[PDB]
């Protein structure tokens, strides 16, 4: 699924990713967290695919309309700004991200078209709509249009679509009704009846699409377009002397545009919810980082009220926003889809000719209407320490409940792959082999698990403690206290015996297995410790050190003499680390030589 520690960004490939990658950058440099901006071709359908399945951004970019369907189908996680934050944007921003009464998605900007116009051809632009078939008329003599725009997408032919009347869905008692759709009322339909007009006079052409109608107004074939504030950055890579004015009217009422607030929602899916609160709300929202995205492509308004107030300054700016109050923010109700898909096909079936206005439009009236768990997998991974080697051990049985197939078990080195004994599968791998890692007194790899259902492998971390790594050192004491003389032993007096180890591990738990002195030949042996409890009246163990160290004390009797004059005692230690289980523990065993004397 998602990448855990990273950000991945989607955003539409008209908008500035670059000025939003530059954004990340500054990101990187303070945080030290790389952030991945991607502009995927229908990242909005696209998106709810994958995300269902647990794969996709950790932050995606779009108009709000499209927050609520995600939002009903769980794909969205509910932000949770601070009160102190959320004045810092205008309140009509949050009303269109709120869903539900929760906030899905962070606002970052106010988007509306408006009608771009040629200075150099058009000093004046037409006020209305009615008089554009007089001015394609006196500029067809020159060889030229005078309005081109995408009619493949119904954002861009709504305003028409709106000014007399037609709208979406209409709102009612508090809540946007879906059963009253607004498609098939006289103002749609003359509105488009409108559009239509256009294309049979020959004004326009009914497969303009986006990429041609840009063509078009930068190289100078047409005197104006209808866009949004993403655009003005090509135009200004052309040397076209333009303007943004408010769009022209309709049967003396004004163009209503549909009006997005580009927003920034949460993948329900993504571990990084914190990282990516922390990157949109201190870094992306600012006066500085809404700049950088500016710079590389225009977002027009801004949620952000600060830096608004110096955008508003703009002309361009201001026009966008007086085209925003004369339109009405979309509904972000999941059946927008449905609406958008529907009203697309009538656009396009009626301005091909394939239908009638009124068939197109009353269609789609009626349209708008209308097993692995993986994640429990590597937990039955168990990991192996062994003294020169890492194993580990998958039961087949617990697989079973899982309905998984494997389809293959590795370690970073796909050289080594793990074996099937029939009722388990094991994969053995030494220290040193297999691209093993030993760094931090740890040796570390991590099990590369592929699965029939998922292609992407999954990767759990594992690791063994080095023991060659760490320094064990015996340490003898003559009172229940730290003394610096461990290696002189008297017998008839209470000895008190310390294990060190450097550098202190205090994850791991120690424990003494065993515990032996060892008088040599003709001495024998004296055994202090045994099956991890002490043996004997004359032993008994201690409470640990506050570092890790056990301890345990022994009592030393010597019925005769001459004395064993040295003696060496072994210990052996286990290594378990507090988060790991049995199987990861480790065992060491401790030599030091001593002197006996009375
Ligand atoms: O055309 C239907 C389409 O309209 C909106 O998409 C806009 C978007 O809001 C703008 O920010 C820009 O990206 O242009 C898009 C049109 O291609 C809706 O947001 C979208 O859901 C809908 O499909």
């Amino acid at each position: 699924k998602i990448e855990e520690g990273k950000l991945v960004i989607w955003i539409n490939g008209d908008k500035g990713y670059n000025g939003l990658a530059e954004v990340g950058k500054k990101f990187e440099k303070d945080t030290g967290i790389k952030v991945t901006v991607e502009h995927p071709d229908k990242l909005e359908e696209k998106f709810p695919q994958v995300a269902a399945t647990g794969d996709g951004p950790d932050i995606i970019f779009w108009a709000h309309d499209r927050f609520g369907g995600y939002a009903q189908s769980g794909l969205l996680a509910e932000i949770t700004p601070a009160a102190a934050f959320q004045d810092k944007l205008y309140p009509f921003t949050w009303d269109a991200v709120r869903y539900n009464g929760k906030l899905i998605a962070y606002p970052i900007a106010v988007e509306a078209l408006s009608l771009i116009y040629n200075k150099d051809l058009l000093p004046n632009p037409p006020k209305t709509w009615e008089e554009i078939p007089a001015l394609d008329k006196e500029l067809k003599a020159k060889g030229k249009s005078a309005l081109m725009f995408n009619l493949q997408e119904p954002y861009f032919t709504w305003p028409l679509i709106a000014a007399d009347g037609g709208y979406a869905f209409k709102y009612a008692a508090g809540k946007y009704d879906i059963k009253d759709v607004g498609v098939d009322n006289a103002g749609a339909k003359a509105g488009l009846t409108f559009l239509v007009d256009l294309i049979k006079n020959k004004h326009m052409n009914a497969d303009t699409d986006y990429s041609i109608a840009e063509h078009a107004f930068n190289h100078g074939e047409t005197a104006m377009t209808i866009n949004g504030p993403w655009a003005w950055s090509n135009i200004d890579t052309s040397a076209v002397n333009y303007g943004v004015t408010v769009l022209p009217t309709f049967k003396g009422q004004p163009s209503k545009p549909f009006v997005g607030v580009l927003s920034a929602g949460i993948n329900a899916a993504s571990p990084n919810k914190e990282l990516a609160k922390e990157f949109l709300e201190n870094y992306l929202l600012t006066d500085e980082g809404l700049e950088a995205v500016n710079k590389d492509k225009p977002l027009g308004a801004v949620a952000l009220k600060s830096y608004e107030e110096e955008l508003v300054k703009d002309p361009r700016v201001a026009a966008t926003m007086e085209n925003a109050q004369k339109g009405e923010i979309m509904p972000n109700i999941p059946q927008m889809s449905a609406f958008w898909y529907a009203v697309r096909t009538a656009v396009i079936n009626a301005a091909s000719g394939r239908q009638t206005v009124d068939a197109a439009l009353a269609a789609a009236q009626t349209n708008a209407a209308a097993t692995c768990s993986p994640e429990l997998l590597m937990s039955l991974i168990q990991t192996k320490c062994a003294d020169d080697a890492m194993t580990l051990v998958l039961k087949k049985e617990l697989v079973a409940h899982l309905k998984c197939t494997i389809t293959g078990l590795t370690f970073w080195d796909p050289s080594c792959e793990a074996e099937d004994r029939g009722d388990k599968f094991v994969l053995r791998s030494a220290y040193s082999s297999c691209g093993m890692q030993v760094s931090a007194s740890m040796i570390s790899n991590e099990a590369v698990v592929n699965i029939l259902s998922s292609s992407s492998p999954q990767r759990k971390k594992v690791h063994c403690l080095n023991m060659d790594s760490l320094s064990f050192q015996l340490g003898l004491y003559l009172s229940p206290h730290f003394l610096q003389a461990s290696n002189t032993i008297e017998p008839g007096q209470q000895s008190f015996v310390q294990v060190r180890v450097s550098p202190s591990v205090s994850e791991f738990l120690l424990q003494l297995d065993s515990c032996h002195l060892d008088l040599g030949p003709e001495g024998g042996t004296v055994e202090l410790i045994q099956g991890r409890a002490a043996k004997g009246n004359c032993v008994s163990l201690l409470s640990p050190s506050p570092e890790g160290d056990p301890r345990f004390s022994f009592l030393l009797h010597f019925y005769t003499v001459p004395i064993p004059k040295t003696g060496t005692l072994s210990c052996t230690v286990a290594l378990r680390p507090k988060t790991g289980s049995q199987d990861q523990e480790v065992h060491r065993t401790v030599f030091m030589r001593l002197n006996i004397i009375s």
